[PDB]
């Protein structure tokens, strides 16, 4: 069942390059998903042509890059990609982690 | 601008009882909220006719009912409530936190 993610009884799923995630919950329109990162990590920029995107900075903290505007983020701030923005990250610390929430749900992560 | 939410620049709504609030950001289709609880809190069991919702635990912990489970959840925990599943959360100690994910936006919180 979906209606509890328990994060001890979920392995990680290996993204390679520093980078591992778990597949959180989701119905058919909303979708929660967790990506741990090591120092230096890089999410390459890309764009969602049909998922509207937030990211929660839940640990560590990250250089934040979307539509070519540039930020530090740390844990408890957030940040928005809509459809077709260009959005990447580079982690500044060990264990930094971004709960990534989507709409619709991500099909290619089931 | 909401592309980029910033928790040390944005305040607190007071929703009385021990919980406090930030709407952080949204699109039309997804929006993300922050909740912050004090020990003992009760979040109020109700449902919601048309969102989906997904809950992610960011710090502390909680013992969360849906749809008559019960389940102590912590940090990095999550759940899922879709339209019309009653749901409810007794947080279980001080600066316990969750981040709300809604679809769509919650009208109602702007
Ligand atoms: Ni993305
Ligand atoms: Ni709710």
């Amino acid at each position: 069942s979906k209606m509890f993610f328990i994060n001890d009884e979920t392995p990680w799923e290996e993204l390679g390059n520093g980078i591992k995630r778990k597949v959180m919950t989701w119905s058919d329109d909303l979708m929660m998903v967790c990506v741990h990162f090591d120092k230096g990590a890089i999410g390459v920029a890309h764009k969602h042509d049909i998922h509207d995107q937030i990211a929660y900075v839940a640990a560590g903290s990250f250089e934040v890059e979307i539509e070519g505007q540039k930020r530090i983020l740390k844990a408890g701030d957030a940040y928005r990609a809509v459809k077709n923005e260009m959005h990447g990250a580079v982690s500044l610390e060990d264990n930094s982690i971004l709960i990534d929430t989507f709409n619709p749900k991500r099909d290619d992560f089931l």
